[PDB]
């Protein structure tokens, strides 16, 4: 059922997340980290929600490797894995930073405790402003800053983006009671820059959007292979690399951009270049005492 | 009917948005202001959607006359002018800003073409992340800053505010889509200060949140009265001056919000003291948006 379906894609997340925190060591090559969780999933019995995300440094998302992606990960480096899985729709998300072959500091710690903090007040009745105070609240009081352009969000079947969001910031209006049954994901961000991110090249992950009219053979056929193959769910450049030339590749997807049949996903990355830390749990709230899919699976596997 | 309700509020809020402004000059009273406002709106028919907000300078927003408030409108202030109106619990929400006394400036004209960049490219079918984008843009482009943590939000019956937020800043998540018969308020809120607020004393405002026993008898018998007059929508500590003493008026209030059935909302104000300039209109969605606070216009199309 539903929070069977949801516990289960939490459990893949989970074994899939630490191998990778295992996996993540200095030399090693992104595209080899990101195939092999992606593999591991799969072979779990599950699939992605969304191609794995890599994020190094000053890049605080929405990067993942592509066919021919040198990039390898370095001593120092503050890695920000984040891993989604589902079955048949129930999406687990869940995000760790790892500071490459070193232990977790200051900045590390800020957002991992903002997002224990947002958890221990986050449950049925419970007004999303709240966490977001308590989010704000440990990342400033430890000296760093929150992004205030990246958080968490409500989960749905087939739909990583409910709508409803969880800032890092208190919102004096964000007054949505949290209910019973929901399904959340909270993601504190923290950075040493400013606390905000931009998009900069390249597109790494697109999202399939509206079926619309496209006149260019090559382009209206990628589109009918992502809306069948993919749906809803984020999907990567490096997921289609061997379906087509890359150049024609590249042109096909900007036609669709264009087109707004699919949105692109730039590397966000923090605007001052300050290093940026993460960390996400999914949580389906309860009156007090919520779930945290992600955490050791207490519901039903 | 359904939008002929809606659209009857927006035209009580235009006049008396109009009219709001008429009287904004150099020595009136907040107090008088804000009464000749609520009062016009009921002699036009409808009721006051919130209490009209009167916020000066910093003050950004969440700031209404009360009973012994002497408090006046001095030449030069950057006044913001939010009135809200409801038929029958549909909801017309608008702001303006006018610099007492003087012509707009710099920093309003900003904050005024924000919103009508927004307007421009909200229409069924658009994320929300494009409306943030529009009014970011047209808001750092004049070298100002808007204010990450009060924005637009979606409008239901007898419900200020939905849930689903528009900010004024570009969010890569806001994915929520507009679609025909959702109803919209843009809010764009610029600042030379940092770009944030903060709250701060007194409290003002309040709202029935929860339907929670009251034992106190006055207690007890002040949320009956809100809830028959006032029901889900904000309310002024103004509108509640006259039934009993200031002491067991504060006290009763405490006891309603400890007992969590209203929440208070108290002023908001830049946290670097920067000016505030805000413009807002509510919308609602169709095959190409219209605007409920403005007068009615054809078919065309
Ligand atoms: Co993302
Ligand atoms: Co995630
Ligand atoms: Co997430
Ligand atoms: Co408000
Ligand atoms: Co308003
Ligand atoms: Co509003």
């Amino acid at each position: 059922m539903d929070t069977e379906k949801l516990m289960k894609a939490g459990e893949i997340a989970k074994k899939v997340r630490e191998k990778a925190i295992k996996l993540a060591r200095p030399g090693m090559l992104l595209l080899e980290l990101a195939e092999s969780i992606e593999k591991m999933i799969m072979e779990l019995g599950g699939k992605p929600a969304f191609p794995v995300n890599l994020s190094i440094n000053e890049i605080a998302a929405h990067y993942t490797p592509y066919k021919g992606d040198t990039t390898v990960l370095k001593e120092g480096d503050y890695l920000k894995i984040d891993v989604g899985v589902h079955i048949d729709g129930f999406i687990a998300d869940t995000a760790v930073t790892v500071r490459v072959g070193m232990e977790e500091d200051e900045l590390m710690e800020a957002a991992k405790e903002a997002l224990n903090a947002a958890i221990s007040v986050a449950r049925a009745g419970v007004e999303i402003k709240e966490l977001g105070k308590a989010i704000e609240n440990e990342i400033r009081k430890r000296g760093f800053k929150p992004i205030v352009n990246l958080s968490g969000h409500k989960i749905e079947r087939y739909k990583l983006h409910a709508g409803i969001s969880i800032p890092n910031i208190y919102r004096p209006h964000d007054n949505y009671v949290l209910k019973e049954g929901d399904v959340f994901a909270i993601e504190p961000f923290a950075t040493i820059g400013a606390g905000q991110v931009i998009e900069v090249p390249p597109t790494l992950i697109y999202m399939y959007v509206r079926d619309v009219p496209v006149r260019v053979a090559q382009a209206r056929f990628l589109l009918a292979k992502i809306k069948r193959e993919y749906g809803t769910l984020p999907f990567a450049y490096r997921w289609l690399q061997n379906d087509m030339p890359e150049g024609q590749l590249k042109l096909a997807l900007k036609t669709l951009e264009k087109a707004g049949a699919i949105y692109g996903y730039p590397v966000l990355k923090e605007i001052r270049n300050g290093i940026v830390a993460q960390f996400e749990h999914t949580i389906i709230v309860e009156k007090d005492s919520v779930i945290v899919t992600q955490d050791m699976i207490n519901k039903s596997t």
